[PDB]
């Protein structure tokens, strides 16, 4: 595998195509989904020269601890879908790459089994039908060694997939939601979080300036600027257009991380030089695992750091905060 | 049907040839039929989140009366074209949906008749060759129960459609200008018709910033910001691209409604967070009542009240009026 | 036909493969002969509403007479290539149609046999090896009755025309210059023509303001704003592109026409919106003398006529001023 | 041969596949090598009218040296693997064209064979694992007549070429780098090789303003506002689009190169028009030496020299100075 673009090729070769439209689809007539894509063709970076790469490094310090990368695996729910190993193999690559790796609250292993492969597991948390219940997933996942809260902000209710619809998709009975034997979130949820836990709690699925302004004066940790892959309102505008605004109105009070279309070393510098302070990988890290299971993974890992070191470089830049400094220009 | 595309590939089956093209045609080279799509698909929401929803409504008030949606069925002339029950089925099913259908001037069914069914009947207007019958009209829809005159304002004659001239397209016998046994209006036809009626008068077809503040003035209770589907002028700016400005200039000062290739419910929450107070739906009806007649309206219709709700929600608007105050950014 | 594209299919028919890409061509890459059309179609019209059209009216005065339409027949070199009565037939049709016509200084049937068909003749005229001559043939052309001295003045020599450089196209024996038994020109070649002539000078191919100025302040009585169909500088901006800086600029101080891809009545509209006091029309008046002789041309001007006044009175516009009145807005 | 494009068709017919993939190919998914083509096809020129071109001259100087065009045969390395007089055939051509010609580091032939052909040689250098051995080649090359060194600054390593890695590409044995028996640049290599050299220095690959501004002050005599024809950083802007930024940022303080998809006069026109003192163009040189050895490349120069002087004149310039003064704007 020599891009991104290889593995997805792969994985429609084996999976059955109602999980792979379950995995590749989005919301309406999948209008953000695509433009998550043209957004990021749209950026052109402009590399620097002539400036000293003896030591480049790709390493950033996120949450308390040092990641190899400038990105972390998306929650994506449901990983035994794409491979029998499912989230497990997925965190055993992500933990040899030093990648952090965002468990689900329908994860289909238990959050403990993923948490106990080790390496830098976050949480990702869907508000329940009742604070109590909600807070013990969050207790679950701090007593478990998880070191962030990803609470998704952006799913009061799922949105219209019309391919699930289509092809009346509905869980194999073999996959289930390992953490059990939902209602819409509000601030209010946040604050609730937020006062249960020492960890970062990062809004995951914030478009609005506003809300990312609010996010901070609410004690987030962090935020992703994302729409959810398109998957959840068909016309909602990519994360990457709105992250440059984002991050001034933030003025470095949370992390801001993007996500939506990453699918190379140079979208990562492309992201970065927007601002982020990191990407998440949704899709084609199930397409790594769909098509060769945890060695998949970390195919597609190592090639993803091999194409930002690459970027860097190329673009003069010796590490993460110079590449941050960047500049772009939008071309057509 | 999960979309309103569904509808389209449906009519286009049943359809004899020549009257699906005079109801999907435009005129000359169809340049602003395609515009009010292109240009509709170039706006993106800029979703809130973390609102309450427990109570989301569609609901609107608008001429007096209480809709269920910002939505009403635009005039389509001559709808035994597309169904034997023609506009009886159409009014049926949206006084059963709540949404207020626009009686046309030239029904192939009688006004009265239609106004019957109940519902929250709208009457467009035609300015016919004399004052004196024209008023007749008007008079008669109030009478009737209409609620509110739709003066069409942008056809002093009907455009040049080059595929009925092609088709040599004709009313099939059967189908008849049931109201019967015209003149380019002036702003001295809407006084005319002011003065002859309490009924809100709705300008249809206003695209220039200083004819939607004439007509504030002239005491129109509303406007639709039209190109008329792109069967009028070819070459005419969509009303999607002048619905912001207009709604700037008219300061509150009337309901300000859009029209032209809205065709999901995710189109409704980007005209409402342009600014429109709602919007007319034309093809998209047509389609359903030839597919499946009132049935397929009352589908349709519920369709398009389950994406609303849908874009609404996911978007953070637990009103209309919330929905108004989105912002938008443009696309490619 | 119904539309002016109906004739270029007539005319591909019928004519030799290397006529027709003589007559269709453009130099280069012919990206300035596709950006005429390209810059036209992202032009839209915001119609008026409302206005009294009970006389509407497509004449206007220029260079002292009347005309029909904005409209005159550009000049195109020997057009007995297209047909066997060449210019005969085409300054007919315009003579009955009330177009000005305007005679080549390459046309295959001498000028004085042109003008004696009557009507509105131009003189278009390329600048000759010497000044003596060149004023000569204008001399004869106000002998015989010419209006205007159409001063070409974008070709100090003729473009790569690729086409006719891979079809090794030639000059059928058969088609000569009639009215023969060239030179850059510069400022001083126009002050010469302005000198021995009274009627209009009118300088053909300019698309800097700056030389619109100083066109102005040369005494010319107008220009046209173009590239030459594309044919000469290959990337050469079109002349709408420029038009509306071209006419601020110029301050009312001459006529300023515009050619290049004019093919509707809409398209007419469009350049007059922009400013311009005329349009010429090139290749479709070919395509119907190629397609039907002189009653192809009739039928082109007729139809041309009709989409003129059908654009104007849809965009409330009962005279040419009100038309140069209208705004415009960019679209996709 | 009529244009720049004969060439390439030709070339594809005679080259092997991998070799034609490792000449046409970009980095990663070829943006930037697609986006330099887009860029120049979106810059369109106003031309000036009626100037006098008694005199036109094609002619600059550059260097210290007079050029018989604004244009240089860009570095490409072992054009041995395109026809067997590689680089020998390349220079004569460009000689007999009075075009300086840039010998490679890695060469395929040795530096003081191709620099005894004659003509304009420039030396391009890439900075070597220590300093002594780069200067030893930059001491060669000013021993063997060149007159400017082109330093490489664009080329930390080598760009991720994946039709290379797809292809299995390797250098024939039969190809050799002729100049020998690598590490990144930065600005101190640059400062070495300024004081080792009397020769102008120009940086090849500079593509931030603030890049521009220290080569000026470094010392440079030139730069090239260059992405390295899209084969290095993937997402890099194009050089034509920062080339007009840059150029007002050096005010004159050294030569500003452009290249990048320079296919036609005109291009070499767009170029000078942006600002720029002259063009490299890099893979139509090989095409022709693919297609015909040294008369390819005479042929490709002759064509190259005809279309910048027609198009020089039809946009009113009878020197390259005069179209530096051209303004351009952008279409679509
Ligand atoms: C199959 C699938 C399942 C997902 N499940 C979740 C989820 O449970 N929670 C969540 O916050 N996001 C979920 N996401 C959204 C991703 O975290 C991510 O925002 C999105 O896929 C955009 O990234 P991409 O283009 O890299 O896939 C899911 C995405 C996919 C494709
Ligand atoms: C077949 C057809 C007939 C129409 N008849 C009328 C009419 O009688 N009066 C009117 O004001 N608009 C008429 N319209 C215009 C519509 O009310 C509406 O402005 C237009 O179709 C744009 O909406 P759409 O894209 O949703 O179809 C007609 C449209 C169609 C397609
Ligand atoms: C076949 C042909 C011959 C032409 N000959 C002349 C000419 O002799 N003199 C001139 O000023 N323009 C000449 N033109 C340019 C036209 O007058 C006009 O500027 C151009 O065709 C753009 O208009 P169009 O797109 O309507 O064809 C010629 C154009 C064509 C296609
Ligand atoms: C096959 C090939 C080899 C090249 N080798 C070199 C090189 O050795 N040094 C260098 O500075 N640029 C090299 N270049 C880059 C060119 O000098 C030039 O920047 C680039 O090809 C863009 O120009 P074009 O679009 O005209 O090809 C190479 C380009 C190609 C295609
Ligand atoms: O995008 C997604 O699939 C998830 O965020 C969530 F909405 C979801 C989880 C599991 C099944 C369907 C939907
Ligand atoms: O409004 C802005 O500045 C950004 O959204 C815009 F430039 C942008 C478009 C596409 C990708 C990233 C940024
Ligand atoms: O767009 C339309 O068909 C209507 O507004 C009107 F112009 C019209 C009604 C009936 C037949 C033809 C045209
Ligand atoms: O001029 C403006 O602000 C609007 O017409 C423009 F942004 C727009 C383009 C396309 C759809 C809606 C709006
Ligand atoms: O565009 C054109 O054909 C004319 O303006 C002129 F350049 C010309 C006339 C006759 C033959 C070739 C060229
Ligand atoms: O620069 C400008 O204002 C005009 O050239 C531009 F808007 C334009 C683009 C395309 C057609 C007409 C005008
Ligand atoms: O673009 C290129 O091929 C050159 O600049 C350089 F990177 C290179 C030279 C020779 C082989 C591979 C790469
Ligand atoms: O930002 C700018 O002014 C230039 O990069 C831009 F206009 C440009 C786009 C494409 C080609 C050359 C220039």
């Amino acid at each position: 595998y020599v891009s991104l673009a290889d593995l997805e090729r792969a994985a429609r070769d084996v999976l059955p195509g109602e999980i792979f439209d379950f995995l590749a689809g989005g919301s309406g007539t999948e209008a953000s989904l695509v433009a998550n894509r043209t957004a990021l063709e749209r950026v052109f970076v402009i590399p620097r020269m002539l400036r000293d790469l003896t030591d480049v490094t790709t390493e950033i310090d996120i949450f308390g601890r040092r990641a190899a990368l400038p990105m972390a695996v998306a929650p994506v729910a449901y990983q035994r879908l794409f491979h029998p190993e499912g989230e497990l193999a997925v965190a055993r690559a992500a933990r040899d790459a030093g990648v952090p790796y965002t468990i689900c609250t329908l994860s289909s292993v238990s959050l403990e089994e993923i948490a106990a492969v080790g390496g830098r597991p976050w949480f990702q948390l869907f508000w329940l039908r009742d604070e109590k219940r909600s807070l013990d997933l969050v207790r679950r996942a701090e007593d478990a060694g998880c070191e962030a809260i990803v609470f998704t902000v952006d799913v009061p209710w799922m949105g219209r997939r019309l391919r699930d619809m289509r092809n009346g998709f509905a869980l194999p009975e073999w996959v289930t939601a390992a953490n059990f034997d939902f209602a819409p979130a509000t601030w209010e949820s946040v604050e609730a979080v937020r006062a249960h836990t020492d960890l970062p709690v990062v809004l995951k699925g914030i478009l609005a300036v506003e809300d990312a302004r609010r996010a901070v004066d609410a004690g987030a940790g962090g935020i992703v600027v994302s729409n959810h892959g398109g998957r959840q309102l068909d016309g909602a505008v990519p994360g990457i257009e709105m992250l440059g605004e984002i991050v001034a109105a933030v003025s470095g009070g949370c992390e801001v991380l993007v996500d939506g279309g990453i699918r190379s070393g140079g979208d990562v510098l492309k992201a970065t030089a927007l601002g982020a302070s990191a990407v998440l990988v949704g899709r084609p890290v199930m397409w790594a695992l769909a098509a060769a299971g945890q060695d998949g993974v970390r195919q597609l890992l190592e090639l993803l750091a091999e194409e930002v070191r690459d970027a860097m470089g190329l673009a003069g830049c010796e590490s993460v905060g110079a590449a941050r400094r960047l500049n772009t220009k939008l071309g057509v």
